[PDB]
């Protein structure tokens, strides 16, 4: 629930850790 916008807004951010 907390990551879904997390992966969609957040998602471009988390390039560096979800890189």
């Amino acid at each position: 629930m907390w990551k879904t916008p997390t992966l969609k807004y957040f998602g471009g951010f988390n390039f560096s850790q979800i890189l």
